[PDB]
């Protein structure tokens, strides 16, 4: 009977369909379950993963039209949910997910995927709140044979999404999920997005470009925090901080506690 599983209930939803909870008749252990009615791209991507701040995959089944997806029940829901409206969470909770996200993202980038949606809705939280990047439905190769192949179609959130993205007809993946990461940041730290979208016609996109600190959510944050989100959020990709230099930023290696 161990390949019984029961539904319990619906977890969220999605475009294609529902994720629900399913739990294991003889072991009681819990998946997810993604129900799509492309699909086959975002099981090859998933086949390919195994990381800690990796939501895991554990095999897919379809049945006439249904898709069925059986991934990781992490039970401390959406980091979305542990942010407090206009005030974020607190700064060393802030750096360890942000830290967590970090070391997702560089397995991710070194495998030469692209997550290309990365937003506190995409970062589940497993028991012991380890951050799991989750969805690839929007995933894609970047890199393969060590040759890097640029991207050109339209994806994302707009509140999360590189400005070269909505300027530039091809872009380098990787400075577009550093860029998405830098939102999720500030989002923890303030409790609130910076901007609609990053375009020129956007006002609070405009105030950041002309350094308006002074105005919310960066007055909100603190200056080390502040210094890094500098380095992330530049217009230009090409000058834009790399993984490897933000792990050598000041404030990812403060000491921070409660
Ligand atoms: C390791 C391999 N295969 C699985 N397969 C399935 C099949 N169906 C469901 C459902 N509902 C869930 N997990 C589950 C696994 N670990 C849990
Ligand atoms: C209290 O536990 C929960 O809420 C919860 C746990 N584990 C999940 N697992 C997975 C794994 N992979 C995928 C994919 N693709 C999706 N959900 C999903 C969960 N809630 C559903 C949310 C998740 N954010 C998008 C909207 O629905």
């Amino acid at each position: 009977f161990v390949e019984d599983w029961d539904l319990v209930q619906t977890l969220g939803e999605g475009a294609y369909g529902e994720v629900q909870l399913a739990v294991n008749r003889v072991t009681e252990e819990a998946v997810a379950v993604k129900i799509v009615d492309n699909i086959k791209k975002e099981i090859c991507i998933n086949k390919m993963l195994n990381h800690e701040n990796v939501v895991k995959f554990y095999g897919h089944r379809r049945e006439g039209n249904i898709q069925y997806l059986f991934l990781e029940y992490c039970s401390g829901g959406e980091l979305f949910d542990r942010i407090e409206p206009d005030i974020g969470m607190p700064e060393p909770d802030a750096q360890r997910f942000f830290h967590q996200l970090m070391a997702g993202v560089v397995y991710l980038h070194g495998i030469g995927i692209t997550h290309r949606d990365i937003k506190p809705e995409n970062l589940l939280l497993d028991e012991r709140d380890n951050l799991k990047i989750s969805d690839f439905g929007l995933a894609t190769v970047f890199r393969y044979n060590n040759r890097e192949r640029l991207l050109n179609k339209m994806c994302g959130t707009l509140p999360y999404v590189a400005p070269e993205l909505l300027k530039r007809r091809e872009f380098h993946a990787e400075p577009v999920d550093v860029w998405s990461c830098g939102i999720v940041l500030t989002a923890m730290l303030a409790g609130e997005l910076p901007w609609d979208q990053p375009s020129d016609s956007c006002q609070e996109y405009s105030d950041w470009k002309e350094k308006k600190t002074y105005l919310n959510p960066w007055k909100k944050i603190d200056s080390a925090p502040l210094a890094l989100l500098h380095k992330i959020l530049v217009e230009n990709p090409s000058a834009r901080i790399t993984i490897p230099d933000i792990k050598k930023d000041r404030w990812y290696n403060k000491p921070l506690k409660k």
